[PDB]
């Protein structure tokens, strides 16, 4: 057989075989794709008349066929082993296809479970948990034949305008750093023809458009970009092995990220060694003519987006066609197609394809993971405020108003494939509800009945927030952008009428983003934000409120006070976060209202005993710093126990403090425990003057607490020797472990 | 004589020599300064005693000699000569001290004239009239003995949550260059010898800091830092010659500006040839250590500052004095020493210092230019919409309500000398352990004129309710206005800052905004007073860009006042009565609400929207009312566009013509924008920028050509490899009388080779008139 | 009077109130050159027929007036006098020409004294020496009226086989950079209006050439060409405060020095701060065309060095007269121009030349420097080997 076929060679003889083997036109079809929709016909059965056009010369990949398609699993993996039935059999070379799906929240398309949001995932401070997760996306995946999700969003938010936080990990480099890795190794797993490729995105800066907007400019300095936004990318891709990324819209400074080789070779591949592939953000090379205005023609986006680094045109071939073009006119050298064509298939037979494209159709029913969803769920939920009333009784009336507390569709994210009054009768609660107000618009015909209920009630429970997804009538998700981050319609009014009324009010967040709770914070007696949870959503809240599950998630984002405060983040500089002389703005403070790591609980911890081992340390050597916490209150409960790191006289400005490690720890009432951290002087390292990773000789400070403003106790340690230059290799994370 | 005395040696001689003479400790005493303050006795008199401590080695810089004493003009010019006599006879080398004030509004001292502030200057789109104003600036400060004044202000503000807006020009990098050059030639003059040292601040990047707060970070990247940031910068460096720049206080990026040779040298001083000195912004230095946490103590702050290129520490010696103990223990070289005070000695001896340090006390009586004040506030004020309702007619009974009405004070900007001390009075006042001043400063205010004056002068029946202060939540005056209105034809409603650096203060320095709503309840105010259904007229006296989405559809006619400082009173009222016809354009967008900004004109394709619904959820992503923005009492028509050649080369010229008609009832002044739009170049470029403008008097009915001469060389723009490039291709053509209010448009062709600009190149538009 | 024209002006108001002033045919006339020789009869004396079309709108420089033309100093005076008189009176602006020679060892003209060779001057490690020698060139080239002295060579010489070994100090970068400066502080003095231009050359890298050949390239790396070649020179501009520098034929790694806006313009002015003016070496511009074949015809060798940073074009105009054609095409910037004749003005008015460009021919006659030249001669002999005999 020929060298490609046969596996018993290693796979880069198989690709060089291979690729001598391809004419042009078979290597420029290796760099496109199609939909799943365009190959079936109205019954969503294979079109073998459809697909005689469309994979002729083969494929690089099929998009979404089950994300596009609306079909269940089984008949989703029926069409993928007929898609790859006439790619082996009735195309010239037999390459098969690599299937993806988008999967942030879980494989999206018929069947799979909708888990919560990834704001979500942050929330609970738990890698291991959302590793499980994935591990069984992973299963989902595979079950259809699909080989890479486009996922996670390794964007890190500062700005609660914009539309896709609730898609991101939050504010900090390093809980997103963190949260990735753990995503990635869940898709990915060890040997990828197992696994599923997980996809970084959006590369890189993509969270930081001008005035939240989407698709607006990422005007992101050096040091900041380094630090900030390519952080989890260069972790992802050098801890985690991951093997697809996915560009950002955006222009940085006036270079489109699709059209950048600084950024999707330069740093992706020569500084960081990526070897798998870049997929295009969907449309984006096109774009690169149609909105930025820097390409003339097809021709001329395409040959950008491929100098720039772009293996995959997605989701259709629409620019990538005229690579062959391109090199038949001597424009641009055929070796640049192959450099490309390499990477697809190598990605190809690691993923066992050339040995194996078929699933078992009678294994391809999904399982549902409502259990991963609904521990997620419970551990996300963060308790913004609580004077006491939470949790409730059971025997306390409860009026239950506002749009989110009967509304399912509102639950779901801009990613859960589908886009509570169920849960407090399960429980066997005694409520009234009234719907009180749309999510929009100005109606408020239902407030006095929401009122009437609300007075002859105990509680007062006020659920409100977003609907998320991609339309007009969506408050929040992908092209929902919110300037002034005021509750949307006429909810925030809804509130303070039911506050009037004196009765106790429970106030329950169910939203994609930070609002401003300002002119509602002091008016309520308890607050629970409940990021758009899915599936599992009605259940958790109830559970909280009663206090069968204690809440133990903490902010993975500040929330500022208002709009004009923006942005708020824990790791400012010394001069950031603050007006100088007077500290605050004349009509806000510069403080968020809720800041990182902010997480209230049914009991009370206490720390103490605060020990850092050595005192001095060279510049690559580590320290260990131990704490002792106890649960000092009658309820059991999970703290996450936060170490925050700062320095000063350094060469360069830097954090007064800033997230460096973390742990989810679980205490019985009047159980105590040692969290320990063990942290390696690589994990301090940042960038100097001159754009050198350094780890210079000083005082880091050391900061352990339960917010990043509520810390418990502090101490210091010294890096003793000369400055280091952090060269090759080095460590991205503290381990952290109870003893 | 020594070389260094002698007048007919060439200057660089001169120098030399006299660094040849000094010690160590006569060298870094050139590096530093004094408080006047710091020089006088009880009664404002030169202090002999105190000299011998502070200036027995010699002085850089005397900081504020009228500014911070409250001396008259006369008694400052005394002070001075005073303070020069010792240097010059009673130290050992007989250096003179350079004296620097604060001048940006006018010599910020008793008896200067406070004219409009800077975004006001800007609003006026009439270089040339700023640069009348600066060289009569110029003559004030001579006759006390000031050799330096602490502006322009070169910050390009895209950010109306700072409170420093009201002293920018700001917006556009174009216009803020242009009217930058302008302020700068007024100052210095051909010969510095007889004029003054212009001080072009805050370099750079310092009013776009994170959340537009005071000294904060000002994280820009590099394409956009050279083109938006530095560029005014660079224009008054290698066209108007600047001799002097001073640092912004922010980082950027991780790397204080203090702290930047990067900054302060490479780019001033090698690439774009700077021979001036570089001033330490006001305790710039020490907050190395205390505020950015990068210097261990005194010393290490002034070696990063020396090494960055600042040559003088002001206001005051306070680290500086360690570079002797610095040199003198092997730190640093001498030799760095010597090259800052070669840049100090050389502007002393260009100033002509060596030869004459002396003023004629006789002729130091600082004349008024209200004249040219009532110029800039008449050309000034922007009218932002206008149903008809202006101008009002004089036999209309008139309801004049709102704090700014009434309040003389708060016409004042931040570096107008009445606001600014109130400062100093706060600190005074602050004592609690072990006069004449705060009746000077009360009885100086009475003297200007204010807003109730003006309408009382022109003869209208009005009466006047405060209606609220400018702060603070009391509504307990609305029910008084409420009921002046019910009686009245029309409500002339006077709203907006208090200008300063005290917590009382709503805008000015350190003092920033951020939902930008109008102070106080002066919101509620105008809903109240036009819920009475009466007509009215808003009157913004602000320093900044406020939200103006839930007034705007409520009222008749609004006018942008940007503190007008004493002209301003006149001013207003002749505009509202149509004696002078409105013609400022705005030099800044105006946002909907503080969560659309950034908001700005010369966006990229992708900016200025949310892709793919256009707007926000819950907001427009248009501005308000955008840049270049002013309506006028009468109407001008624009026709014939002109476009010769339609094909240049990389370095060519085109030639833009427009007629423009006076087609309304009314004499008045347009302002004729010139934007370029581009596309398909090699990096993403704005959709329309400001290229070119003009200012045209035009009687009604008369006709006039507008010419804008642009060399392709003020096209230019950075590349993917940061050099400054002219590509073929097309460039898009706009004329009009905003941003959006595009009259005329067509194109012309770059054709040849992308063409690298290297070394010296054109910056600006020539514009002028022509008969049509 | 114009202020250009105003000796209490400061010099900075002067030249800009002349730029105003200047055509562009004007401008372009004051980064070019005429020879001596071009410029006189079959006597030696002053044409005024050849001047009408050589000097119609003024010039940058007369090349040689004396080392071109075999005249006696008393004879050569005469001529520069004539040729200012006629740039002062009969061109529109009334600019005055910078005369330059040749001076390394001495102006290179009928009467000069000819003094050892500059590895004699090093020979004899006497920076004090070498400066009161150049304090006497210095005497002699204005006593006929010439401005600037081609000289010293600051090249750092390392391989003999190079014929110009001669010229150099030797090998060392501290003895050339030393030797230099004293070289430099004797021509120029403090105040240039009493003094004589140096020019130190050839920037930078000219005696490393490949295989010691002349023209051939100089192949250096960075390290080694900031510490050995360029040193001397920054040496002469940072500490010495040098007027003119000249380029090297050569090219460093691909790219001619004529032609490389990184060394003679961002390493030179930008980094050093130097504010004299740079001369080609002869017929460098050209030879970017007919020796590097980087350049396809005159304008765009031209428009190459001016790009780089020559100011004036040397020994005599030749593609330089094309930035005239290259503005008003619209392929350069006038700016450009506007930057090198800023220079050349500057460089004209602080040698005083806009009050006195004249001389006392009766003053002439150059004196013999034997004198100086003995004791160089007596301190730069080497005994390399003695077993007695000496
Ligand atoms: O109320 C009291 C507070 O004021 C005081 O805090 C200090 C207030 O003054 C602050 O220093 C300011 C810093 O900014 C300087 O402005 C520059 C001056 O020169 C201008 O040309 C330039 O444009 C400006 O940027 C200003 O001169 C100086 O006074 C100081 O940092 C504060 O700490 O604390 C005590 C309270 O009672
Ligand atoms: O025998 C005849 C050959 O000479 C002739 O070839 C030309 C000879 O002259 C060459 O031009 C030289 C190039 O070097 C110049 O020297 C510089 C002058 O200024 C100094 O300050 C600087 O230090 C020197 O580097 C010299 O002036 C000039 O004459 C030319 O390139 C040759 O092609 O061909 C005809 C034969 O018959
Ligand atoms: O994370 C990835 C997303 O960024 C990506 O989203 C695409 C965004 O563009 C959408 O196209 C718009 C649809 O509406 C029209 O009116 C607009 O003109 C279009 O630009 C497209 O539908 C999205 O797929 O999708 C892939 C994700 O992994």
């Amino acid at each position: 057989m020929e060298l490609y076929r046969d596996p018993s060679q290693p796979i880069e003889v198989r690709v060089r075989d291979l690729l001598s083997r391809m004419t042009l036109e078979e290597k420029v079809a290796q760099l496109g794709s199609v939909w799943g929709y365009e190959l079936i016909d109205e019954r969503g059965k294979f079109s073998r008349e459809k697909a005689k056009e469309l994979l002729k010369n083969g494929i690089g990949q099929i998009t979404r066929p089950g994300g596009s398609t609306n079909l269940e699993p089984q008949e989703a993996a029926e069409l993928v082993n007929e898609i790859q039935r006439f790619l082996v059999e009735e195309t010239r070379l037999g390459i098969p296809a690599m299937i993806h799906e988008e999967c942030l929240t879980g494989y999206m398309g018929l069947g799979g479970t909708n888990f919560p949001q990834a704001i979500a995932m942050a929330s609970t401070w738990d890698p291991d948990l959302i590793e499980k997760m994935t591990t069984a996306v992973r299963e989902d995946m595979r079950k259809i034949g699909a080989h890479q999700g486009l996922a996670p969003v390794l964007d890190v938010a500062r700005d609660p305008r914009w539309g896709r936080t609730e898609e991101t990990f939050g504010e900090s480099p390093y809980l997103v750093a963190r949260m990735g890795v753990s995503y990635v190794k869940g898709l990915q797993g060890e040997d990828i023809k197992k696994g599923v490729v997980a996809t970084v995105k959006h590369f890189a800066g993509y969270s930081a458009s001008e005035g939240g907007k989407n698709w607006a400019p990422t005007n992101i300095p050096e040091r900041e970009f380094k630090e900030v936004f390519l952080f989890p990318f260069e972790a992802a891709v050098k801890e985690a092995n991951v093997l697809s990324v996915m560009n950002s819209y955006s222009e940085i400074d006036g270079v489109p990220c699709a059209a950048n080789r600084k950024l999707l070779t330069d740093i992706l591949r020569k500084d960081w060694g990526f070897e798998g592939i870049v997929v295009s953000n969907y449309f984006a090379v096109k774009v690169l003519e149609d909105y930025h205005r820097i390409a003339r023609d097809k021709s001329e986006a395409a040959r950008l987006a491929l100098e720039a680094g772009i293996d995959v045109e997605l989701p259709k071939t629409e620019c990538y066609q005229y690579l062959k073009d391109l090199v038949e006119k001597g424009i641009i050298s055929e070796a640049l197609i192959d450099e490309a064509v390499t990477r697809v298939l190598r990605l190809k037979f690691m993923l066992g394809l050339f040995e194996n494209p078929y699933v078992e159709v009678e294994k391809a029913k999904i399982e549902s993971h409502r259990d991963i969803a609904l521990e997620i769920a419970r551990k996300s939920i963060i308790l913004l405020k609580n004077d006491g009333i939470l949790p409730l009784q059971k025997n306390k009336k409860v009026a239950l108003i506002g749009p989110n507390a009967g509304e399912v569709r509102n639950l779901l994210g801009d990613y859960m494939y589908l886009a509570v009054l169920d849960a407090f009768k399960e429980e066997g609660i005694e409520f009234e509800y009234a719907k009180g107000c749309e999510v929009t618009g100005e109606d408020r015909s239902g407030f006095e009945e929401a009122i009437e209920i609300a007075k002859k009630s105990d509680v007062a429970i006020v659920v409100v927030g977003d609907k998320s997804g991609l339309t007009l009538d969506c408050t929040t998700g992908q092209s929902r952008d919110m300037a002034n981050l005021k509750l949307p319609g006429v909810q925030e009014e809804l509130v303070l009428e039911v506050a009037k009324t004196g009765k106790p009010v429970v106030l329950v967040l169910i939203t994609g983003r930070p609002y401003s709770l300002k002119n509602v914070v002091d008016k309520v007696n308890a607050i629970l934000q409940v990021w758009l949870p899915g599936e599992a959503g009605g259940r958790a809240i109830v559970d909280i409120i009663y206090g069968k599950v204690n809440p133990s998630g903490k902010l993975p984002i500040s929330f500022p006070r208002s709009a004009g405060q923006i942005p708020v983040f824990h790791y400012v500089k010394p001069s950031g976060g603050r007006s100088h002389w007077h500290g605050d703005y004349v009509d806000e403070s510069t403080k968020p209202l809720f800041p990182f790591g902010h997480g209230l609980s049914y009991t009370k911890f206490e720390y103490s005993n605060l020990r850092i081992e050595p005192k001095e340390v060279p510049p690559a050597g580590e320290v260990v710093i131990k704490v002792d916490v106890e649960n000092i209150g009658d309820r059991d409960g999970d703290e996450v126990v936060q170490l925050y790191i700062g320095r000063e006289f350094a060469s360069v400005t830097r954090p007064v403090k800033e997230l460096k490690g973390f742990k989810r720890v679980s205490l019985k009432a009047k159980e105590k425990k040692t969290v320990v951290f063990r942290l390696h002087m690589d994990v301090l390292a940042y960038y100097n003057r001159d754009m050198k990773l350094v780890v210079e000789p000083g005082e880091f400070k050391v900061m352990v607490g339960s917010s990043s403003e509520d810390i418990r106790l502090t101490g210091s340690f010294s890096v003793v020797g000369e400055k280091r230059e952090v060269v090759g290799m080095r460590k991205f994370f503290t381990e952290a472990c109870e003893e």
